[PDB]
This record gives structure tokens, sequence and C-alpha cells, in this order.
């Protein structure tokens, strides 16, 4: 790990540009194949990221753990970083063995980063194995604004993590607004998951979430 890595991690633009000017290797990576660009993006430091990109940093570089600069930018929640990476040719949706930027953005409630990725043609219903769709992640982590936006953009309401629907995920949490939003957008309140459980079955007894499900569930057909 180099001085450039550290300047990038800290968001120390003047030090970073000074080091670049001296001729240090912009693309030097650690044993985990982490570049200075990876560290700038993880810190959400857009000016440092752009300076590195201007000097030939690899916009689609992959760490040993499958992280790209774009994934790291989605960890930080810096929309500015996401934009500059995409400007320099970052791939928005990645192959299966690489960490998914949009799913991390949604998990952390970074709605603007999510919208930018969707605007750059990431599949709104992209189901990462065992993680689920963006809507499923949003429901798992009680990201109300992300849930609302995804539904409005046409996310498949029942598409989650194989048989676990977004409503099943929401039922395990404590957010009532998410329950009504899913229901309003046509969620199937009756269907059962891989454990044979309905959303109502999953809700905590006497909880507000359970109450919401009870109030929205139609009568026996």
């Amino acid at each position: 790990r180099s001085p450039l890595h550290e300047a990038a991690a800290q968001g120390r633009l003047l030090a970073l540009k000074t080091l670049i000017a001296q001729g240090v290797n912009v693309n030097l990576v650690t044993i985990n194949r982490v570049s200075s660009l990876h560290e700038a993006c993880l810190g959400g430091h857009v000016a440092c990221a752009k300076a590195l990109l201007e000097n030939g940093a690899h916009v689609n570089g992959v760490t040993v753990h499958g992280a790209t600069p774009l994934f790291n930018a989605c960890c930080s929640g810096s929309a500015a970083c996401v934009n500059v990476l995409l400007e320099f040719g970052a791939k928005a949706q990645l192959e299966v063995h690489l960490a998914s930027p949009i799913h991390e953005a949604v998990k952390r409630g970074h709605r603007e980063c999510m919208e930018i990725l969707l605007a750059n043609n990431v599949n709104i219903d992209h189901e990462v194995p065992q993680l689920g769709t963006p809507l499923y992640v949003a429901c798992t982590y009680q990201r109300v604004d992300c849930v609302k936006k995804l539904l409005e953009l046409g996310a498949s309401v029942d598409h989650g993590q194989w048989l676990d629907t977004p409503l099943h995920a929401a039922a395990r949490q404590s957010n009532v607004e998410v329950i009504h939003l899913l229901t309003d957008y046509g969620a199937n309140l009756k269907r059962r998951n891989a454990q044979g459980k309905s959303a109502l079955d999953l809700a905590a007894p006497k909880s507000s979430v359970e109450q919401a499900l009870l109030l929205r569930e139609g009568p026996p057909a």
C-alpha cells in the first residue's frame, strides 16, 4: 500500500495530485488488488477519483473480493463518484461473480445512486442469487423511499429472493409503510415461500406490521 492509496482514502486532493505529478504509479495495487481509485471511491472522494481517472486509472478494476470502483462508490453513497465513474466507462451491471453496485446502494439507502444506475440501464429486477432483487433488498432493510421509487419505476412487486417475495422480507421487519406500499402495488398477500410461510405467518404477533397485513388481507376466496 502506497502514499497515493492513503491520499486517496483520506480525500486529500492536493497531496494526491502532488504525488501523481511526481510520477508515482497510479495503477499500483495491493496484494488484495486494491487500487488508489478503489480507495477514493470507497471514501466518496470524487475529485480524487477523477484525478486518478484522468491519469489512466482502471475504471473497471476488480479486487480479490470482487469489488469494483463503482461498487465502492455505492458503499460511500457518493452520487458524484458514481457519475464520474460512469462517464469514464464504468460497467453499471456486472457478471455474477462480481459484487453488485445497485444492491449495495439500496441496502445502504442510497436512493440517488440507485436511480443513476437504473438510468444507466441496470435491470430493475436484477436478482442476485441469495441476495434477491433491488426491491427485495430495499424491503429487507426498511428503505421506504427506495421501495416507493422502485415500485413507481415498475419493479416487479412479487420478485424477490426465489420464493421469498419482497412482502415476505417486509413482514420480518418493522416498517408498516413498506407493507402498504407493496400491497398498493399489487403484492400477493396469500402466497407462501420456501418454508411454506405467508407474509402474515412471518409477522411478529401483535405487531404493527402484523396489524397492517391483517387489515389488507382479503377475505377467503
